């Protein structure tokens, strides 16, 4: 009850602010997750033995993939910590239960391909879940670990609550299915523009949820330039992977994943910024200002990559 997690004091500063890099110590992730769980949440939010429980449960089912591994939950749950830190009022206690936990599941037992690729293949999820087929197994993956016995750490919620928070994080998981955000972004652009928006309404606090998502799981374009760079390595690194795999399968994959065609990352990367990170973050801080310093990060690394382009770097 009186046992606090303390970080080193670089960390205790530098995990409040939105462009914190966990470090390269795997051993400590776990210890900075319930720090950011304690002091978004509370040190009573959960009994501490079944929350490490869960969470050496959860790191078991990443996987060795160059990108959406352990470190990547850790990563897109700490964004959503400092979005909750710096946005104190607008969230219910059984929300910020409930989000943090999504995104250190969010990507439960990920394989490294997309769904385009499970569905080429002809992958037996792609025929148990038709449309956000990873999504829907990572929210399957998540529900089966919190009923292993000793795993549950929602016990002492009532039924109703219970039922709310497992709501939140399965709409929070399928959020991150990126072909769903281009949609649900322009929709919460629209109300924000003809002054709709209402945070009462559950549909839209949904919304807001989704586009939070969004942004935590897209979070390496808001760090500092060797961070962000250094990421788009591994991300490239799975992205080639699979495109080798489309080959294998006699099907040209989309240039994003032919390492034939790695001289034009610089200009996908910037395709990507205008069309998907600039819009999130834009319309993230139009309805919580307060996580501007995300998009001022999206937009300086914009600027790096343009550099590149022009030779500078
Ligand atoms: C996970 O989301 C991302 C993040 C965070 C960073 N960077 C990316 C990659 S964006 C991206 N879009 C394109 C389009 C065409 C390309 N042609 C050749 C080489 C790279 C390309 C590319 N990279 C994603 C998808
Ligand atoms: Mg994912
Ligand atoms: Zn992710």
């Amino acid at each position: 009850g009186l046992m606090q997690f303390t970080l080193p004091v670089r960390l205790c500063k530098e995990i409040e602010l939105f462009h914190f890099d966990i470090g390269p110590f795997e051993n400590m992730w776990p210890g900075i997750f319930v720090y950011m769980v304690h002091r978004s949440c509370g040190t009573s939010c959960f009994e501490l033995e079944k929350l490490c429980r869960f969470i050496m449960s959860v790191k078991k089912n990443y996987r060795r993939v160059p990108y959406h591994n352990w470190k990547h939950a850790v990563t897109v749950a700490h964004c959503m910590y400092a979005i909750l830190q710096n946005n104190h009022t607008l969230f219910t206690d059984l929300e910020r239960k409930g989000l943090l936990i999504a995104c250190l599941c969010h990507d439960l037992d990920h394989r490294g391909f997309s769904n385009s690729y499970l569905q080429k293949f002809d992958h037996p999820l792609a025929a148990l879940y038709s449309t956000s087929t990873m999504e829907q197994h990572h929210f399957s993956q998540t529900v089966s670990i919190l009923q292993l016995e000793g795993h549950n750490i929602f016990s002492t919620l009532s039924s109703s609550e219970y039922e709310q928070v497992l709501e939140i994080i399965r709409k929070a998981i399928i959020a991150t299915d990126l072909a769903l955000y281009f949609g649900n972004r322009k929709q919460l652009e629209e109300m924000y523009q003809t002054g709709s928006l209402n945070l009462n309404n559950q549909s839209h606090r949904d919304r807001v949820i989704g586009l939070m998502m969004t942004a935590c799981d897209l979070c390496s374009v808001t760090k500092l330039w060797p961070v962000t760079k250094l990421t788009a390595n591994d991300i490239y690194a799975e992205f080639w992977a699979e495109g080798d795999e489309m080959k294998k399968l006699g099907i040209q994959p989309i240039p994003m994943m032919d390492r034939d065609k790695k001289d034009e990352v610089p200009q996908g990367q910037l395709g990507f910024y205008n069309a998907v990170a600039i819009p999130c973050y834009t319309t993230l801080t139009q309805i919580l200002p307060p996580t501007e310093p995300l998009l001022k990060a999206c937009r300086d690394n914009l600027s790096q990559w343009e550099k590149v382009i022009r030779g500078e770097e």
